């Protein structure tokens, strides 16, 4: 089941858990899908995630503030590629509080991105701390290490059973992990190794390319990690 | 129209000359067309690069030698990217003489790739000279300089009016230069206007990721390539 609000699709995961899916042709062999999440803090959305473009952002936006009456308050971002990172531009022309990975922000501008203003600090476990733990909360952010990308992060909502592994999980039938230009492959198991044990309960697996699934999305991703 | 033989999809595009077709799913994000040449030269072929594996570039081979009765004696690819050099395996166990830019081969090896067997001498101008040019004439290969990749050469017929721009070239109404992540962004503008003039009267201007068309792929390419 899928709301469809001009360039977006909405579906909802849980109570006041949506996953947002916006499409771009980033290399002329037809259009990729992206998944972000918006989750309910109260009277406000926390955003997991950008569109692919600003317009696509501001599109999620007004979606969030005009339709579900919980305007955005935080943006966290796993990593530094369009798909996540996107429509950086719009948030901040919103005045929305972003958060992203301190590696994120350092590999941005060379990707053609907008650093966030905020970098998340994580703990020597790889759990989010400080202001990005008590800003973004019920979400629990994760660093698994280097998978997808270097600065690829993980975030979760325990007591729903939902855990997101972003670009890094692939779906249970995938044939190969997707675009690994910038990929780590010698640590990539071992960060899927960490993000299953971040979540060890959680059994709706999201993702940022295929629609949720569960726990086996992680078992063919590790699978096809340690072949690499 | 179209020759379907297994995997492949063979159109001819002037007398003795073919174009190959095969298709890869390279990131999950849906099939992805590659296309090369099949050249006839007396009693044989000349493959212009390879299809994404080594089963599709035997069923390339096995169609030339035993529908076309011309069976393939050398190959040159257009660089050291999966869907121009799959297939290099497939084609040493046939015993076809394999020919790349010698940058291509210093590169294949860490993109999960076999070497071809020869370099191809380029004289100052960016022509073949020597062995290569000898052996795969009636073909005219010109390395542009650095575009798509640092290693990307293109392939010639004036006679016939065709020119194959490989993977640096895209179609006339793209949106994008599709895969850069391995482009020379500077260059990639002016590459584009050598091999323009390299080969200034063809008509009909094939390439890697999109069917054949007229000469205004060559300005849309450049048009995209200006604004990097
Ligand atoms: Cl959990
Ligand atoms: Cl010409
Ligand atoms: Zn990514
Ligand atoms: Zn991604
Ligand atoms: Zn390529
Ligand atoms: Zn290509």
């Amino acid at each position: 089941d899928i709301i469809r609000f001009g360039e977006v699709s909405f579906s909802q995961l849980a109570e006041g858990v949506w996953m947002h899916t916006t499409y771009l042709d980033l290399m002329g062999f037809g259009p990729i899908p992206s998944n972000g999440l918006l989750v309910v803090n109260g009277d406000n959305t926390i955003l997991v995630d950008t569109a692919w473009t600003d317009e696509q952002t501001e599109q999620i936006v007004a979606w969030a503030s005009m339709v579900l009456a919980k305007p955005v308050r935080a943006a966290v971002v796993t990593h530094a590629h369009q798909d996540k990172m996107g429509g950086m531009a719009a948030l901040h022309g919103a005045n929305i509080a972003t958060w992203a990975h301190p590696l994120s922000n350092e590999l941005a501008p060379e990707e053609g991105l907008v650093p966030a203003r905020n970098a998340i600090t994580f703990d020597a476990n790889g759990w989010a701390t400080g202001e990005a733990a008590q800003s973004l909360a019920p979400l629990r952010l994760y660093y698994p290490g280097g998978a997808h990308t270097r600065d690829n992060i993980t975030v979760g909502l325990p007591e729903l059973g939902i855990a997101f592994g972003g670009c890094m999980i692939k779906a249970g039938d995938a044939s190969n992990l997707g675009n690994l230009a910038d990929a780590d492959t010698a640590a990539y198991a071992q960060s899927v190794r960490n993000f299953a044990a971040a979540f060890p309960d959680a059994r709706t697996i999201a993702m940022s390319h295929s629609p949720p699934e569960g726990r086996k999305a992680i078992e063919r991703t590790l699978d096809l990690a340690e072949e690499l």
